[PDB]
């Protein structure tokens, strides 16, 4: 195996040899992050058929990957939460008795890597220069998650010597699940048919098998970034949340940062890669999915702790998300599950032109106006560098992170929910994000329904304790927005998209208290007066239907609502419980 690795941390290599007795790979190969390295990858994975190299004169060292359509997305089925009780899990999370899994995950990783490169990769969540950098190793038998890992993370050397030769790290385990045979060929994207995505938050161990797509085998990205350090986040006073990480910069040259919780398809990527079209208001980003926020000596910070954008990819085009395009443009991008055109360049739908043939995520010969399939996966991928989007704000390698001005919260609804409210207090702030829906209407609170590593009854507790013992001058204000509300006839009565830094703008006055909203029952909401529409080609009328508070929607709103704190149950904070009785009183 490997008794030559390039550190002299016991537990780490203790680990990595109970692990490879266990598993049984060919040999250990331990991760350096070098470009070198990242290049003889990606040779394997085109000798093995798992990447195409793209054409160079077009893309710069860039990967197409084709996997199963077996293993094509995140699986919450068999993602688990396997606390020692199960109301630590809670009821928005799967539990199993740990033993119970440790006994079904024990026997499936027995021989699976017989035939197989067991990697073994360090790698470091958050900038590198922290007091406590958040450090993890994962194992596994797929060069995809090595390669994919190194952009989505800072992977290998400079995350093995913060480690020590003791230092705490989250241990990932993972697997494929398709051992080979002696002589037996491979296929280019190996997978299985049973899967297991398993958290165990009290020893911060995460144990995937069977899938090597995505958030199953990158595990940094969702089981890491926000399942183990929820509870991390709990355990020791700060928040791990699903939030973009917006710089939004006034013509006066004043820098507001802000957090962002939607759901996904509501909205997180556009909002966080935003061009204003109000004169002299820019944007930079810090991150459009994983936040997390500490107290420092006075107000919230926020980090991401990323390294990489892990984008959806239909949908994306020049007129869309040019920054996102230029950011893919300066190559050392991993496609995963596009379409190849002619000229071995990269498509999928909603990207600009028409080719009238392409070669599918499947393998297949594709053809306009006929083959009645997409052409590339409608969840396909790209996985870019951070450091290549040209409007990364300069802080984002700061440990220090951002202070945050506001937290938003939102999703998809047609009616009931206004443009932007903002709340009253921050305990009413917490219930705004507790009882966050989106389109019949689906609960997804701060945006972190399928990502809570422990009881979401205690997580609301674990927003209002934060509060409670804070600086109420200088906490965020938070405000709930929805940019999807329609009239009549079914159109979108706000316009949105970069127009939403109209609605920002309003935001920011409120910090400054340079602009004014009405008092309604679900907290301060602005009239038409109160928005910069110069320049804007809109009814008025329009603006206020998006404004409205009507109180006969939001009292059919409150039996939802019900069910939802219900559904919480028992460790459902007395806050959140006042909070509804509140709205209620006000609503009458
Ligand atoms: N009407 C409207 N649609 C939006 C807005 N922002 C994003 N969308 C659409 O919502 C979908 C999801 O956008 P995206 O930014 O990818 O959401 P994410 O999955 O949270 O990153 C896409 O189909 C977008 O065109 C908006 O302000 N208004
Ligand atoms: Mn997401
Ligand atoms: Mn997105």
């Amino acid at each position: 195996g490997l008794d030559t690795a390039p550190t002299n941390h016991q537990g780490l290599l203790s680990w990595v040899e109970e692990v490879a007795e266990l598993t049984q790979p060919d040999r250990v190969v331990f991760t350096d992050g070098s470009e070198e390295e990242f290049q003889r990858l990606c040779d394997q994975l085109v000798e093995a058929g798992t990447f195409i190299r793209l054409n160079p004169e077009k893309h710069k060292n860039s990967y197409l990957a084709l996997s199963d359509p077996s293993d094509v997305a995140r699986v919450e089925s068999r993602t688990y939460i396997c606390s020692a009780k199960e109301i630590d899990a809670g009821p928005t999370n799967n539990w199993m008795d740990p033993g119970e899994m440790r006994s079904i995950m024990k026997d499936l990783y027995r021989g699976c890597m017989r035939g197989r490169t067991m990697y073994v990769v360090p790698f470091c969540m958050g900038p590198l220069g922290a007091e406590d950098p958040k450090l993890g190793v994962e194992i596994t038998d797929s060069e995809y998650v090595v390669v994919s890992m190194r952009t989505m993370t800072r992977m290998g050397k400079a995350a093995l010597e913060k480690m020590g030769d003791d230092g705490f790290f989250v241990k990932a385990l993972h697997s494929v699940g398709a051992p080979l045979e002696p002589g037996q060929k491979d296929v280019a994207w190996p997978c299985s048919e049973t899967k297991y995505i398993t958290h165990f938050p009290e020893t911060r161990e995460i144990w995937s098998y069977g899938s090597g797509y995505g958030g199953n085998a990158l595990l940094g990205k969702k089981c890491y970034s926000l399942r183990i350090a929820s509870a991390m986040a709990h355990d020791e006073g700060w928040l791990a949340e699903h939030m973009l990480i917006l710089k939004l910069i006034s013509p006066e040259n004043k820098a507001y940062y802000f957090a962002a919780a939607f759901p996904s398809a509501s909205g997180k990527t556009n909002l966080a890669m935003l061009q204003p079209t109000i004169p002299g208001w820019r944007a930079e980003t810090l991150g459009d999915d994983i936040a997390w926020m500490r107290f420092g000596k006075d107000g919230l910070y926020a980090v991401n702790p990323e390294f990489g954008f892990f984008g959806v990819a239909p949908g994306t085009n020049w007129k869309s998300n040019p920054n996102a395009m230029r950011t893919i443009a300066a190559g050392n991008t991993v496609f995963t599950n596009v379409a190849l055109t002619d000229d071995g360049d990269v498509w999928w739908e909603g990207l600009e032109g028409d080719p009238q043939h392409l070669i599918d995520w499947k393998g297949n010969d594709w053809y306009f106006r006929e083959t009645e399939t997409n052409a590339a996966h409608p969840n396909s991928r790209y996985c870019t560098p951070m450091s290549q989007c040209p409007i990364l704000a300069p802080e984002w390698d700061d440990p220090q992170g951002v202070p945050i001005s506001g937290i938003l919260f939102g999703g998809r609804r047609k009616t009931t929910v206004p443009l932007v409210t903002e709340a009253r207090d921050w305990q009413h702030g917490v219930f705004i994000g507790a009882t966050l829906g989106s389109e019949n209407v689906r609960r997804d609170p701060m945006a972190m329904l399928p990502f809570l590593g422990y009881n979401v009854g205690d997580y609301f507790q674990h927003w209002i304790n934060l509060g409670k013992h804070a600086d109420e001058s200088k906490l965020p204000k938070v405000f709930f927005v929805n940019w999807f509300r329609r009239g009549d006839d079914g159109r979108f009565l706000w316009p949105g998209f970069g127009e939403n830094s109209r609605v920002l703008k309003w935001i920011v006055d409120r910090i400054e208290h340079k602009a004014g909203g009405a008092t309604t029952p679900i907290g301060t909401v602005p009239a038409v007066e109160d928005l910069d529409l110069d320049g804007l080609d809109v009814d008025a009328a329009d603006v206020a239907a998006a404004l409205a508070v009507d109180a006969d929607e939001w009292r059919q709103e409150l039996p939802l609502i019900e069910e939802w704190l219900q559904f919480v149950g028992e460790k459902l904070p007395t806050g959140v419980k006042d909070e509804f009785d509140a709205l209620k009183e006000r609503l009458g």
